[PDB]
């Protein structure tokens, strides 16, 4: 826009680039967001204006949805650093156990905020995870695709990360629960307690098969269903369940407890954000200051 001054690229999400920008007429610095063949996508356009009211501590503020000029901008405010960087960063050391776990329960708190307002994410990744000086972390560019969907890329070609994405979403579910965001968190948490992702599959399939090695192949007896979803086979392998204390040494038994909710095939029997939050394994969460390189 033209009462933006770019100052920088951050990052090429899908269907849209974000900039670092600064509002030439206020100068405050914000996140800004531009997206976009036609027919103009008034019923997404709704939805996403929606995510306005969306006020928390934990998630990042839309300060404003403008359409224009057959283009769409997205306006939040800025944060410094994300999750994917300090974790890259953090790589030699390891995060911290307490700063690990005061952003988990932080996130874990907005979304028990936004499920409790029927508000899902939908594409939570570490990229998505922001984190400022003050030892805050917040959900930033919730998805609601279940207005907008999603084709293949951004827009313009470019790989997209299936690392976190829920079992029933990969089985072609259809209709996501609030559980698809704890599966995704649960799996930032694996990677951030051992520094690697959990499940880094390259491929849809291939991110199911990591999914089933790991936590065996899924049947209706763990979840009642699974054999008559969409992309179920009877034809995919049956692998057992590893031991978990092998899946996030050395995270202790009440991490492994929480993790091992977060990880439940069935969704309905998935831990819910608001149930997380009272899992002993907050106990004596406190919220420490990370050191932050910007
Ligand atoms: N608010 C906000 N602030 C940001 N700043 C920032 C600063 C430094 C770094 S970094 N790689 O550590 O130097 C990364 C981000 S980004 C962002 C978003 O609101 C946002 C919007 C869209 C997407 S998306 N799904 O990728 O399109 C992701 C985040």
């Amino acid at each position: 826009m033209e009462n933006f001054q770019k100052v920088e690229k951050i990052g090429e999400g899908t269907y849209g680039v974000v900039y670092k920008a600064r509002n030439k007429l206020t100068g405050e610095v914000v996140a800004l967001k531009k997206i976009r063949t036609e027919g103009v996508p008034s019923t997404a356009i709704r939805e996403i204006s929606l995510l306005k009211e969306l006020n928390h501590p934990n998630i990042v503020k839309l300060l404003d949805v403008i359409h224009t000029e057959n283009k769409l901008y997205l306006v939040f405010e800025f944060l410094h650093q994300d999750l994917k960087k300090f974790m890259d960063a953090s790589a030699l050391t390891g995060i911290p156990l307490p700063l690990i776990k005061s952003y988990l329960f932080q996130l874990l708190q907005g979304l028990a905020f936004c499920h409790s307002h029927r508000v899902l994410h939908r594409d939570l990744k570490p990229q998505n995870l922001l984190i400022n000086t003050e030892g805050a972390i917040k959900l930033a560019d919730f998805g609601l695709a279940r207005a907008f969907g999603v084709p293949v890329r951004t827009y313009t070609h470019e790989v997209v990360t299936l690392w976190y994405r829920a079992p029933e979403i990969l089985l072609g579910c259809k209709y996501y629960s609030t559980a698809v965001d704890i599966w995704s968190l649960g799996c930032i948490f694996a990677e951030m307690v051992t520094r690697r992702a959990l499940f880094p599959g390259d491929s849809e399939i291939d991110q199911l098969f990591r999914i089933f090695r790991t936590l065996g192949t899924p049947d209706e007896v763990v979840w009642p269903g699974v054999t008559s979803m969409p992309d179920y086979k009877p034809s995919f392998p049956k692998w057992a369940r590893q031991d978990f204390s092998k899946v996030v040494p050395p995270l202790d038994e009440d991490g492994r407890s929480l993790l091992s909710q977060m990880l439940h095939y069935d969704p309905n029997k998935r831990i819910s954000a608001k149930a997380a939050l009272a899992h002993p394994f907050f106990q004596d969460v406190t919220k420490p200051v990370p050191h932050l390189r910007l």
